[PDB]
């Protein structure tokens, strides 16, 4: 299924080899095929296959940074200056400014919550950080083998790092009849169905979620602390889309301010890591590659493994934490740059949210087609009514209903979608992964296409 596609030697010192392996099914081998089709001059109902897949001040820091003689340029505000400053001065856990920064970054977001230097380690990228501390976290054997929670839609690192660690996968839905909440009482059937054959030992909660674009209420992230502390699991919050958050019903609350305001009986005793990133949202940056984790209550024997594997590994390239330093150091009230960087990031969230609700209202419009609403990060998850019939056209291809449907949506308009089989689903239903990235004309042109589509697939099969 998997199949070599490169591979890197990072260092000699120590050393380090990056292979990258490509997943190459029917969809991926039918878009290349599709491909040369134009190329060598087919007429086809599209022109091209379509995947899909801002803010000064940061652009401004980053400048600074790669040319450091426009320190004395007049075409940059002071404050960006004193950013550029500060991170070429500095340039285990991590730079000791930038954890510095990271911590008091936290504090603000969670309105005066304090965040302790020690408890951030800089990373490469949030799968740097999952995949250590998942790492750390797995022991045991046979029936105490450690059991890891993962959502269902599914962000797909976390299975992948499951099983390279040889711990057990143990699925929870999310509740799609509650704009894909977590529901704890589905939670508790898990951990319960599970316990006879691992030790469920970690809860991983994507919040903002990917692929299913939603965010969890303050009292949903409450309710799954308290089941976290009543069954002894680790969390993982990964939360590196934190700010795209778009919908007025919903906004981001971070996994280490609930703890925190739930009071010394959990925030004691909690494990938590929660994680960040530099390569999601309007605040991302692309080239340099970086990230956090903020672990807190950390058991001293996990911890010692910490040290242990953070002391044989080269430090993340500087570069990376260089872009998380200027991520978490956004300007502030009564600097040069706060009022414009305040609308830019308006204007974006602004346009993104018109995006979401454009999106989700096509799609509700369309009969077969159901979404829920888009509340942050950057993909909808909708579900198609598959009718018994396409479901059995499908079969008969040797295919799962959605990456039936989905492969000839690709041959008939040139868009190019993740089939929801790609990701998992409950048994029974059929999705797809579409993004909000594209313009607004070209979004609104992609549904037009999609909503055509659509109705004729269930008019043939
Ligand atoms: C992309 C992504 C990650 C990994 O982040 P990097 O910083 O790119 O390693 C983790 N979790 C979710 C939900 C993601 O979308």
């Amino acid at each position: 299924n998997l199949y070599f596609q490169s591979m890197t030697l990072e260092s000699m010192n120590p050393q380090v080899k990056a292979v990258e392996y490509a997943v190459r099914g029917p969809i991926v081998l039918k878009a290349g095929e599709i491909e040369l089709e134009l190329q060598r001059g087919i007429k086809k109902p599209f022109t091209e296959v379509i995947r899909a897949n801002p803010i000064t001040f940061l652009r401004q820091v980053m400048a600074l940074c790669t040319y450091p003689n426009l320190l004395d340029s007049p075409s940059f505000p002071e404050d960006a200056k004193k950013r550029a400053r500060r991170i070429l001065q500095a340039c285990s856990q991590g730079v000791n400014c930038i954890r510095e920064d990271v911590a008091a970054y936290i504090t603000r977001r969670d309105g005066g919550v304090p965040a302790d230097p020690d408890n951030i380690y800089l990373t490469t990228g949030a799968s740097d950080g999952i995949s250590t501390i998942l790492k750390i976290l797995v022991s045991g054997g046979g029936k105490s083998r450690t059991g890891v929670m993962i959502p269902i839609p599914q962000y797909p690192l976390y299975s992948a790092v499951i099983s390279e660690l040889d711990a057990i996968q143990v699925n929870y839905y999310l509740d799609e009849e509650n704009c894909w909440a977590l529901n704890v009482n589905e939670l508790r059937r898990a951990v319960q169905e599970a316990k006879d054959h691992c030790d469920p030992k970690v809860l991983c909660i994507i919040n903002p979620g990917n692929p299913t674009g939603q965010v969890q209420s303050r009292k949903c992230i409450e309710d799954v602390i308290h089941f976290a502390w009543e069954e002894k699991l680790f969390l993982l919050a990964d939360e590196v889309y934190q700010d795209n958050v778009y919908s007025p019903d919903c906004r981001f609350h971070s996994f280490k301010k609930v703890l925190y305001e739930m009071g010394p009986e959990y925030s004691s005793n909690v494990e938590l890591a929660s994680f960040h990133s530099t390569s999601k949202g309007y605040m991302g940056e692309c080239g340099y590659r970086g990230g956090y984790m903020e672990v807190i209550n950390l058991h001293p024997e996990i911890k010692g493994q910490l040290v242990k594997l953070l002391s044989v590994r080269l430090c993340p390239p500087v570069s990376g934490q260089a872009a998380m330093d200027i991520v978490v150091n956004p300007p502030v009230a009564g600097e040069e740059s706060f009022e414009q960087f305040s609308r830019e990031k308006e204007s974006v969230l602004g346009n993104l949210a018109k995006k979401a609700k454009l999106t989700e209202d096509l799609f509700n419009q369309v009969p077969g087609i159901h979404c829920n609403p888009l509340q942050g990060a950057m993909y909808a998850f909708p579900r198609i009514f598959i009718p018994a019939k396409a479901v059995e056209a499908a079969q008969a291809h040797q295919m799962a209903p959605d990456m039936f449907y989905c492969m000839k949506l690709l041959e008939e308009t040139g868009i190019c979608v993740v089939p929801g089989s790609g990701f998992g689903q409950r048994e029974g239903t059929y999705h797809f992964r579409m993004t909000i990235l594209p313009p607004v004309e070209k979004l609104k042109t992609v549904l037009q296409k999609v909503k055509d589509f659509h109705i004729n697939f269930l008019e043939k099969y």
